[PDB]
């Protein structure tokens, strides 16, 4: 199966899991967005087939209960884009595959100018470009709701919710990418970027974090089924 | 089976489910506390055997990964009690049953004077008192993180996290209680109380909500597998 081929190195969690044609998603009934999504790219899979992104329509995934759905109206005039976790550009092999990347379960409220349309997209483009020199590539993407130290010396998680459905606006997003460079051996790259305007001059390497930090902040077990010795490079090191 | 006996009317969720001796719990790797607990009561099960709560100890359940565990040190000098979601006093039929209610998975950071020790406990006693005039009784309890409309006209969820493990301090707690009064006929009671000091003169009935508000706030499906026609009483009405 295509799902087992994607989820080969572990499910980060097993909450409300949905297997689409070309990616896997875990949906959070509370935040009205994803816990995480997982993708598998090969250089062959990054080659386009009469497939058209202009045909795609933002809509909910109605396999989830009605009361836990985000709707296009939650995102209208909110100040945020509907930002795709599993990117459209990664799924080019059928119309339905890419159509599904426009399901609102794969959307999180994202700052547009300076993030989604810019620095975040850069990180997506980086992964595809790197996926081209590798045998297999696996990417986990998802929202974070990170605590901050405030004035009174205590820590608070604060995040906006938008719309009547109260879809959560993540403070940050993570992205873990696992690239198979030679059979059995992998490069690992972990990122946490703020859901905020980032100046086009900042390089993505600056948002490098350990994989341990993503796991703790996200409440997720990432690439749990991969032997750590098979990793020959974490964030550009070793 | 006992878990099947407890979960007769439905799982609110399936996230990190741990079935203990006498209750069922869903743990949240992110908040370091529970999504929900489920309890079942009969008049028989509210009778004591030689079992003593003084024997119990606050510890984590190490069946959960270490990075997702809350520790006693997180609650120490935090301003909060270890508030049991599944109450010790609902579990009087064995020593192991009660011992388990002192797992940190069953604990949430709660205000002590005016809540845990005071208004929440009354609600706990209320459920027990009713459980005695009823054939069967089912209780779902869990924490909530509720958004607030602020001055800028935007909504935010904001909550404190305590300890080095960053355990969430919930904004509110819910409790839904399903009492079987005659065979296949039910009285439904739903509550939401704020994790705050509540004056002892407020009656618990003042915290009634529709079941829908609990489902929407918590992102859970409570008693979903129950015929609404089986319910003959909602929050004191009909
Ligand atoms: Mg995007
Ligand atoms: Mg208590």
């Amino acid at each position: 199966s295509r799902s087992a081929e994607i989820m080969k190195h572990g499910y980060p969690g097993f909450t409300n899991v949905r297997t689409y044609e070309d990616f896997v998603l875990s949906y959070d009934y509370k935040t009205r967005t994803a816990h995480w999504v997982c993708e598998h790219l090969t250089p062959e899979r990054l080659k386009h087939a009469g497939v058209d992104r202009k045909l795609c329509e933002f809509k909910p995934d109605i396999t989830f209960p009605k009361k836990f759905l985000s709707q296009n109206t939650d995102y209208k005039c909110s100040g945020f884009d509907r930002g795709h976790l599993a990117a459209a550009g990664n799924h080019r092999k059928s119309q339905l595959a890419v159509d599904q990347t426009f399901y609102l379960s794969n959307m999180s409220p994202q700052v547009g100018r300076g993030f989604n349309r810019d620095k975040w997209n850069d990180l997506e483009m980086h992964c595809r470009r790197v996926a081209k020199k590798m045998i297999n590539s696996y990417i986990i993407t998802g929202p974070l709701y990170l605590p901050k130290l405030e004035g009174d010396g205590k820590k608070y998680i604060k995040y906006q919710v938008i719309g009547d459905n109260n879809v959560a606006v993540p403070t940050h997003f993570f992205k873990v990418a696992l690239f198979e460079v030679t059979p059995g051996k992998f490069e690992l790259e972990s990122y946490i970027l703020p859901n905020a305007v980032i100046e086009d001059t900042v390089e993505i390497s600056k948002f490098h974090v350990p994989l341990d930090a993503v796991e703790r902040s996200a409440g997720l077990e990432i690439f749990a089924r991969l032997d750590p010795k098979s990793i020959v490079k974490e964030n550009g090191a070793k």
